[PDB]
């Protein structure tokens, strides 16, 4: 992701673009008018114009265009397809190194070398900071030892010391990770992975959102410039047969992990926590109603995770009968049996089962999420933390259960978030307290499975802060059961 630029200012956009780009040439920003919009700057005639993109929480809206999931899918659009006429022809590259993985920048000789020793393994890698020389850098690699290679600027243009010269570090990082230094007795100098510094014991959580709080922005940024390593393909969404089964016609799902109805398309993807499954899918359409229990019945769900409320506009259908009454979608035959009220949720218990064949009847519990706010995301985990702690009890007291169907209205911003914070609490809830929990590694694999999962820094925040949550609860919990009590 090269063409997102995380420090520059509207007039500093302009300038870049004029004096070192041409008639085609963009480059993407965060808006500083506005706090969590982003801006395309794109050179027309010889003139700068600046298109504003919406991150209203469900989707990154472009004013007065398309829908899309991520800013690298917004990119990858317009650079291919039609139209805006406007032509995004050329990325102007980055020099900023800030927003990467592998950079620290306020890090030290002895301070890097004590995190690669036990955080780092074979390839390991960071750039920080020269210390004794500024302006310069230090590229340090895990290998068993740590080598330090220096980083020389010299006039805006960085290099080892020899060989060839880059105009950024970002450069520098990408050509050496396909042509690795070799070492005067043999070694190679691989460049693997970058440091992982985000991976935390789930028992010193409270500490590191206490260094997040003073931060998150930093973290989640770091994760958005991944976005263009995911970028699979959703053709199959795109087909003419299947743009009306789509609620926003670019939000579509990834054709190696959808879910084929064995007509056979639906946008949904199958989540698989790789280091209980998910069906992380869109808001109910009119036309796809019968087209959802062919899908819960085929990969036999068993439990439905609506996070958008009853009560200005339509995110899911009525998908579901009234309370007592009995629904014929297509083969497909829905009974609601009773619904459950309480104070953030319903429980609606409906059977499910194809039509000519009582054999093939299963209940299906639906847990209908309400208190969720129509903008933004809330303060206090408690309530989602309570829901999800009930959604997996329900889960695991049915024998042969299937995935648990999760969806809002794209099935990316509520449906991310919900979807995250379970498979980091069921590691808790399984492995203890003491367990390695990594938020935005956790984000990356469910992102490589659907487009663009959590995409807000307040729903990444509020991951960190329903996680920090249910450790204190279960910490509480052992400490209650140690208490003098009467």
């Amino acid at each position: 992701r090269r063409w997102f630029h995380p420090n520059i200012t509207g007039v500093e956009a302009e300038n870049l673009l004029l004096t070192r780009g041409v008639d085609g040439s963009f480059l993407a920003r965060p808006s500083k008018s506005n706090p969590g919009d982003f801006t395309l700057s794109v050179r027309r005639n010889g003139a700068v114009t600046h298109i504003k993109i919406q991150n209203t929480g469900d989707y990154y809206d472009l004013y007065g265009g398309e829908k899309f999931a991520t800013l690298a899918e917004l990119v990858q659009y317009y650079m291919e397809h039609h139209g805006q006429v406007i032509e995004l022809k050329y990325p102007l590259n980055c020099a900023d190194p800030t927003s990467e993985r592998w950079f620290h920048g306020h890090l030290s000789g002895k301070e890097a070398e004590k995190l690669l020793t036990e955080k780092g393994k074979h390839g390991s890698f960071l750039v920080r900071e020269s210390q004794s020389h500024p302006g310069d850098f230090v590229l340090s690699v895990r290998t068993s030892k740590v080598t330090h290679v220096m980083i020389r600027c010299q006039e805006l243009k960085y290099d080892v010391g020899g060989g060839e010269r880059f105009d950024s570090l970002t450069d520098l990082v990408e050509h050496y990770k396909k042509n690795p230094m070799v070492e005067t007795l043999g070694t190679v100098l691989q460049l693997k992975q970058p440091l992982n510094t985000t991976r935390i014991n789930a028992a010193e959580i409270e500490s590191r959102v206490r260094e997040l709080s003073k931060g998150f922005w930093e973290e989640f940024e770091t994760l958005q410039q991944q976005e263009c390593k995911l970028l699979y393909s959703r053709k199959e969404g795109q087909r003419q047969e299947n743009k009306n089964k789509n609620r926003y016609k670019n939000i579509l799902p990834f054709d190696h992990t959808r879910v084929v109805l064995h007509s056979d398309y639906i946008n949904a993807n199958i989540i698989m926590p790789e280091f209980k499954s998910y069906i992380a899918t869109q808001g109910c359409l009119q036309n796809t109603v019968n087209d959802f229990w062919r899908m819960v019945f085929q990969e036999n769900s068993r439990v439905i995770v609506m996070t958008t409320k009853e009560v200005g506009k339509s995110k899911c259908v009525k998908y579901w009968p009234d309370e007592y009454a009995l629904k014929e979608y297509g083969v497909m035959r829905v009974r609601n049996v009773k619904e459950s009220a309480a104070h953030d949720y319903t429980l609606r218990e409906l059977k499910l089962s194809k039509v000519g064949q009582g054999n093939t009847e299963r209940t299906v519990w639906q847990y209908h999420f309400r208190t969720w706010p129509d903008h933004g995301v809330p303060s206090d985990p408690g309530g989602v933390l309570d829901f999800l702690e009930e959604v997996h009890h329900k889960q695991e007291s049915i024998m042969d259960a299937g995935p648990v169907v999760v969806h809002c209205s794209a099935g990316i911003g509520r449906t991310g978030t919900f979807i995250v914070i379970d498979i980091l609490i069921d590691i808790i809830r399984e492995k203890g307290v003491d367990c390695d929990i990594d938020v935005p590694k956790t984000i990356q694999m469910v992102r490589s499975q659907r487009s663009g999962m959590v995409p807000t820094e307040a729903q990444y925040r509020f991951i960190y802060m329903a996680v920090q949550h249910y450790i204190e609860t279960l910490q509480r919990r052992i400490e209650e059961e140690q208490k003098s009590k009467r």
